[PDB]
């Protein structure tokens, strides 16, 4: 049996063949459509996987945003535009006649991180910090999706009640502070404009500024997996994503938990994928089926 | 078949015989030993159980603090003295001969109030506020106790950076804040020494001072669910407590959580039981042993 594999993003959409080995095999790459109609994305979506739709049993889609009903939904649905509440496993189901399954991204690419530790682990979570932050739940081996597809979405939890103004609507998210947008948009004088990935070359440089920018996100981090260990007593946090990666920061992450009470520590790994683990998870979770 | 319900809390030891029928029989009390040693608290469990063990076949016990491989844990080590570690479980197979399980008071009240809840409802949170802040998930019809018995302990996630120190060692927990205590620890003026029940009563009359506090725990437990929604997705939020369940209070939390972007509401329902929630909870739990 081989799933075809899809991640739906924000810029690209991207689709693959991946078997029973977990290889990912003729991978395909479409932009997403600027015009953000239902037309549009069903257009893209057939033309992405056509070629490699017959070598196919199963689809498993990671998307970004929120999947509930099979259908897409957003923190902020205005982002959207058309495609709010859009029939994303139908419209695969019409198109290729394949049974087809949705999750979000960053649950997929917890599945695989989980899948990637030792069998010992029942209950880990993941959480990626790029240009935004997402997370996924795993406990006793089962991936917590919710019942409105919302479980994990970690990024979203409070850092501060008189923090900047999240994306979602809230104040003082987690991920306004800590994801490469927010280290960005906090930036001041010389600093004013760069983005995350400047930003940490400067700091690897010695600038003050850029070093307190991403101790600001790592201590956010620290903060927050406090939080998800008191809520969710998992035994192992996973860090990925561009700023997770990003050479140094998991340290500083594990430094500011260590201040932390012994009870909220918890080991902290770096994940295991660096690209397509949306990809490799949604073709996981497809496997159970 | 009946349950030796047991619950164990900082002031008093209480036990009840529990059958199918949820009836709490014969429900018998003692207080704490003011003397944490294992051996007071061996001598206090055994006086209070023998009128009612050889009526019962299992044994479940709801317990404050933190329940890990059968042993009574805390946030502050120190506040249980000789009592860290004590095997509880173990405590209670010795003196009465009957299989025995422990688990957190605020994680028994939740699968009580859970089961007490209409058939559709799948995921739940349970949140007690009254001295300090509890809770429980249930999620996927399955209460999360964790690995090492510490899941739900929700609240002693963050609120505020620059908030209290709390007793677990945290800065600006929820607990801290929001709780009976909390609101005790922040009063000012006259108003200092008084307790949570006289703050909400000097509220009621027009006292701004203590609106205030009551407000600023209202508002506190709003970000909470917030943030317990970004999480969990669960359906709906049970409050309990004898400061969750302060006339107004519930209310005053649902239009701070309207506040907020759609996503992160959710349906909040007053606590089943007013009494006893952890008793009812643990014998339910023994049922499915
Ligand atoms: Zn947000
Ligand atoms: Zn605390």
């Amino acid at each position: 049996m081989t799933t075809l594999a899809i991640d739906i993003g924000g810029t690209k959409l991207a689709a693959a063949l991946i078997g029973a080995d977990g290889q990912i095999r003729d991978r395909r790459e479409l932009p997403t459509p600027a015009s953000q109609t239902p037309e549009a994305l069903r257009d893209a979506l057939s033309a992405l996987v056509s070629p490699l739709q017959a070598h196919a049993q199963r689809v498993a889609i990671a998307s970004t945003g929120i999947i509930r009903d099979g259908s897409l939904l957003a923190l902020n649905p205005h982002n959207l535009g058309g495609l709010l509440h859009f029939p994303l496993v139908k419209t695969l189901e019409q198109l290729t006649n394949l049974p087809t399954i949705a999750i979000n991204d960053a649950q997929a690419a917890a599945w695989a991180e989980f899948q990637a530790l030792d069998g010992d682990i029942t209950d880990m979570v993941f959480i990626t910090v790029s240009t935004g932050v997402g997370g996924g739940v795993v406990s006793g081996c089962k991936l917590l999706t919710g019942p409105g597809g919302l479980a994990g979405h970690i990024g979203h939890t409070l850092a501060d009640p008189h923090g900047p103004v999240c994306g979602c609507g809230r104040t003082g998210c987690v991920e306004a502070i800590a994801s490469g947008r927010g280290i960005a948009a906090a930036a001041q004088g010389e600093l004013a404009g760069a983005d995350a990935k400047t930003i940490f070359t400067r700091a690897g440089q010695g600038d003050e500024q850029a070093q307190q920018l991403i101790h600001r996100s790592a201590r956010t981090l620290a903060r927050l997996i406090a939080d998800i260990k008191a809520t969710t007593d998992c035994q192992c946090v996973v860090v990925g994503g561009s700023v997770g990666l990003a050479e140094g920061y998991l340290a500083l992450v594990e430094t500011y938990l260590a201040q932390e009470p012994a009870a909220f520590h918890v080991d902290l790994l770096a994940a295991h994928y660096r690209h397509d683990a949306g990809l490799l998870g949604a073709a996981l979770l497809a496997q159970g089926e």
